[PDB]
This record gives C-alpha cells, sequence and structure tokens, in this order.
C-alpha cells in the first residue's frame, strides 16, 4: 500500500484492522483520504466490489505484513 498507491504505513495498518475484525471500511476510508491521493487510488482498485469485501478477502489471502509494503 505504501509503495503502489502512495500511502504511509499509518493508514495501511488501519486497513488491516478492517480485515482482522470484519469492521467498517467507512472509518478507514477517512484515514486513507486524509493522506490525499493514496486513499483515492486504493478506493479505485475495487470500488464496485466494495473496498470492504475487497481488502477482507485480499489480505486474508495475502498476509498483512506484505500489505504494509504494498
Amino acid at each position: 500500500m505504501a509503495k503502489e498507491f502512495g500511502i504511509p504505513a499509518a493508514v495501511a495498518g488501519t486497513v488491516l484492522n478492517v480485515v482482522e475484525a470484519g469492521g467498517w471500511v467507512t472509518t478507514i476510508v477517512s484515514i486513507l483520504t486524509a493522506v490525499g491521493s493514496g486513499g483515492l487510488s486504493l478506493l479505485a482498485a475495487a470500488g464496485r466490489e466494495s473496498i470492504k469485501a475487497y481488502l477482507k478477502k485480499e489480505i486474508k489471502k495475502k498476509g498483512k505484513r506484505a500489505v504494509i509494503a504494498w
């Protein structure tokens, strides 16, 4: 997330919370967009299929540590 989208680990970690707990992406989205472009670029990735279900399945398969880098 840090590399690909232009995020700090700050907001990518908040995304991990979503995955781990089955939590509201709505709160996470604010923290992401507070960065600027990094938030928006993530939101574009699977907007339609909900960013919620996206990250939930994607990181469940991926592994959280790599998502910090990604």
